[PDB]
């Protein structure tokens, strides 16, 4: 068809980006995270206990209120790198932008404080493929395609640096207002995951890692870029950042001194200068500044893999092309 | 007819949206706000006393330089919710978005510093009905409607979010499909003469906490914030745990991102604002107060008492003001 649906995104501290969706009739509105790293749609259930403070502090779905609702009740546990959520599976109509589709989705009943008490949004909308779908429920994008409608079988993401417009997702295409140049594509290693092959990470001048290829997930639901523990160690040493309990820090004023990091993808370099990978809250010689790179050990079958998260997507407007199973990149604006 | 014309607006910090017009021959250019809550056109006059500092800081209109001017002289006072200006009527040629009308406007000679010294713009273009016109002078849109050039008898508003982009835009004669998505939902006005509509309820969180039984809502582009009566905003504010500063309501910045949705039940549909939509999240500090883009305003009868949906609302919802059929349509802006 010749349609395109923009979804406005809020950016909260550059770590969380979310937009609204409406479930039901008349719709209920939830804040969600559009995650290319998974394929299930889930929101909190009014049937969630207050025992969990997470539910107590999150919008909940009230099936009673939905004209269009449909019982189902299959139980489900969705497991994320950072947490787990369990609930059961309902159906209703979900409103995304100007689009509407009958979605099967989970109504969450168990949600831990760690990490959900740190989430500002309510649930998540899996932009992944059906192969990774807990319960072989069809992911929302699949359902949207079916309905014809969209001009192209792709979706794009723009993430902004927090200061304005926090970001934007375009279903059916891309916004030429939010990127410079033209896209360069990198094919999927295999279908089922949004993961491409990378063939080197350079620190400044030199390929320091992933010399003979490695994998990268392009993950819109990952705050930071991660790499295996061993690569991050190596990398940080080369940068001279230091482990501070949780993260790697650098003296604020020394931020500008760090080298550029380049990801070699599909024959091109994607370069990040320290300004893109250090959160320079100051430039004081008296303060420590945080790096938005973290180690993450992803289990097979998926990992060991690099995950290119919001850190990278802030820099490169991203296009996920389902038609050709390829991911494209252009410099954002 | 067949024209469609647009005015591009500048967005000053989310609170002032102004476009330009030209008056006279040769044209004298002015920054103006296009306001649906009023129907007069005015600019500051070269006759304005320099004793009004607002008249030292804004472009003044000088008839002595205009060949197309026709003197009128009739005095007129313009009262707005937040201030007043006085002047007299003049007539000259006004160019808006490419359209040229011979318009009767006011030359303001008395301009107070509050609010005007805070104004990035010079005057106002009232986009309301002749019913609201001081002096019974014909409103500009109506004059345009007389020319028979517009494709449609509508005008729409796009208000954008800022930057460190295109500020907003008025389309004269239609709408702009690049700035909205989905379909319009039309509400009919209660009656001609005022851009007001029936509202059945306002919800904080879940609960139609307010406006049970029903209320009025003015859709007014000439207002930065959304406004309710004082007693309604009193309730609202308490629900959000907001704290009344001089002229505004505030909240601890850190509390900001979790404030509950507020819904406006209009024409059977529900218009929802999320915390992101109505809090000026200028920081996350637990140690700073952040402004809410909502406030009280007691509008006297006949229009009031009412709610007024200002730039806060229009920002999320593209608005079409339809004269042909006397109605307002909202769509989801993009
Ligand atoms: C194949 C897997 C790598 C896919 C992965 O499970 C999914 O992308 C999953 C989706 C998330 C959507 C919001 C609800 C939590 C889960 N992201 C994740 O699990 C990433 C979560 C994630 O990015 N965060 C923030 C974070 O890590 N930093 C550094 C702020 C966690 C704290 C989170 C949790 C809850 C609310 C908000 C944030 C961790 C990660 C893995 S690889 C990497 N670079 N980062
Ligand atoms: C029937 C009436 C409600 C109609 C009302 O008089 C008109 O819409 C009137 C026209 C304005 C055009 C710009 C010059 C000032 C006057 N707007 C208004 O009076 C709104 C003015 C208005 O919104 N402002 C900004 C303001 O209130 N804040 C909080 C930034 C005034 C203070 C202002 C000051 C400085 C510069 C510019 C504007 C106040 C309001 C009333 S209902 C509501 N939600 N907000």
């Amino acid at each position: 068809g010749n349609t395109t649906s923009s979804v406005i995104l809020t950016n909260y501290m550059d770590t969380q980006y979310y937009g609204e969706i409406g479930i039901g009739t008349p719709p209920q509105t939830f804040k969600v995270v559009f995650d290319t790293g998974s394929s299930n749609v889930w929101v909190p259930s009014s049937k969630c206990s207050r025992l969990y403070t997470a539910c107590v502090y999150h919008k909940l779905f009230d099936a009673s209120d939905s004209s269009s609702y449909k019982h189902n009740g299959t139980e489900l546990t969705l497991r994320y790198s950072t947490g787990t959520v369990s609930g059961f599976l309902s159906q209703d109509i979900i409103t995304v932008g100007g689009i509407t589709v009958t979605q099967m989705f989970g109504e969450v009943t168990e949600m831990p404080a760690l990490p959900f008490m740190l989430a500002e949004f309510d649930g998540v909308v899996g932009m992944g493929f059906i192969e990774q779908a807990i319960g072989r429920v069809t992911p929302i994008f699949d359902n949207i395609i079916s309905q014809g409608v969209l001009k192209e079988d792709v979706f794009s993401f723009y993430y902004n640096r927090d200061s304005s417009l926090g970001g934007q997702i375009v279903l059916g295409g891309s916004d030429p207002q939010h990127y410079e140049g033209n896209f360069h594509y990198i094919n999927l290693i295999k279908t089922g995951v949004w993961q491409i092959q990378m063939k080197g990470v350079s620190v400044g001048s030199s390929t320091l890692l992933c010399e003979d290829g490695c994998l990268a997930l392009v993950d819109t639901g990952a705050s930071y870029i991660s790499g295996s523990t061993s690569s991050i160690e190596k990398l940080m040493e080369a940068l001279g950042a230091k482990k501070r309990l949780f993260d790697y820090v650098v003296k604020c004023n020394e931020g500008p001194t760090l080298p550029d990091i380049s990801f070699h993808l599909g024959g091109k370099e994607y370069t990040l200068t320290s300004a893109d990978y250090v959160f320079q809250e100051s430039y004081s010689s008296k303060k420590l500044c945080t790096l938005a790179i973290h180690a993450m050990d992803i289990p097979p079958p998926t990992g060991p893999t690099w995950a290119l998260g919001a850190t990278f997507i802030r820099k490169f407007y991203t296009e996920f092309d389902r038609r050709n199973n390829r991911i494209g990149f252009a410099l954002a604006r």
